[PDB]
């Protein structure tokens, strides 16, 4: 098929956070039907970043979600034409980051192009002081809206010395495939874990791993 | 012990939404350790309500959460003194609902006192026109913060014709008991399913059920 049991990926990312311009590239591979993937990420311009790499981490891959039970796979069905997404992440202490992404397929390779615009991260806050320690595992609630798919979620970013910085994520995913050709899912949930394999040189190189599984609610229902 | 295998609850609620005052009472029972409960609710003043009953649903019970794996129980451990919660619910179309709750324990019964204020619900929106069909199941993120425990989540309200109206919930849970007494949990999640069971007389009488389970992320 188009989405093989092993797929490779290449990513290009450009952006500004506050007033610092940067570029990253990455390459990796994963098991799209097992919901696992790895990316080796390099900061190739504007490094070392003067802000926590953590704020970029969710911007680096929806094709690699294991859809269990019923669920029609919005992202795998979108090929060969692919899909796009746009996200606004709003941090409770100030910081707002917009990310927009294009996912396409060429030569059997997934290609990601990402743009990033973050502003108002406080100068003395943990993001700009690089005092963060990764994301807590979480659950994204997915729901169909106008033939597209919407995601809503709160995430918690670990801080040096304990405690957390909280942010809200508001995401829209759009297929480039004509709506008549894809089966739309109902409401469902994606459990995911974002972790690092290795990092070096002040997060100038980061190897990042994700596990993700799409499911219905585990709880029993009195109506159905 | 002081929170038994079966527990009855009584509730008193007062509020105003878009300038429409109302009062509700309820009674119910559940199994705190199994994370299940039912309430039978009556609108005793200002009924029938001119807004969707659904916007009130989350204001009617944290003692009835099944704590699995390791997780220390902030709520059960807070008795006999009980606890408070306070919440802002912000709807993506402009409605804001603030609630303040007191949970106490008296003669073996759980007693809830709730006060609610709702403003800015669009006059021709789904809430004021009663076009809503209940809440999707959802997961609340729980973490230690402030003077107690905080909760965050988004909830999705089903609308007639197949859409959803989204709102965010921001909650602070404060114990009335000395913080040195209770064991404080790390970051965890509460899967909930809140289900309407019955309504009668234009939602003047409503029966509501909840299933709730505390867990870490299960990958
Ligand atoms: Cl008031
Ligand atoms: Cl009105
Ligand atoms: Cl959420």
């Amino acid at each position: 098929e188009l989405i093989k049991e092993n797929m490779h990926m290449k990513l290009y990312m450009e952006g500004t956070v506050n007033n610092h311009h940067f570029k990253c590239t990455s390459e990796g591979e994963g098991k799209p039907y097992e919901g696992t993937q790895t990316q080796r990420i390099k900061v190739v311009e504007g490094g070392p970043l003067p802000f926590a790499f953590d704020i970029l981490a969710t911007s680096f891959s929806k094709t690699f979600i294991n859809h269990t039970q019923g669920i029609p796979d919005f992202w795998k069905q979108s090929f060969p034409e692919g899909f796009t997404w746009e996200r606004v992440t709003t941090y409770e202490d100030g910081g707002v980051l917009t990310a927009t992404q294009d996912t396409s397929l060429q030569d059997g390779c997934l290609i990601y192009n990402v743009k990033i615009r973050g502003v108002n991260f406080p100068s003395n806050g943990p993001v700009m002081q690089k005092k963060t320690l990764g994301w807590e595992a979480n659950t994204e609630m997915m729901y169909p809206a106008d033939g597209g798919l919407e995601g809503r979620n709160y995430m918690a970013l670990k801080l040096v010395g304990g405690g957390h910085l909280i942010c809200s994520l508001k995401t829209t995913y759009r297929s480039k495939k004509p709506a008549k050709n894809l089966k739309m899912p109902g409401v469902y949930y994606v459990d995911r874990r974002l972790e690092r394999i290795k990092e070096a040189d002040k997060e100038t190189y980061v190897e990042q791993h994700e596990v993700a599984v799409a499911r219905y609610c585990d709880l029993p229902s009195k109506l159905g």
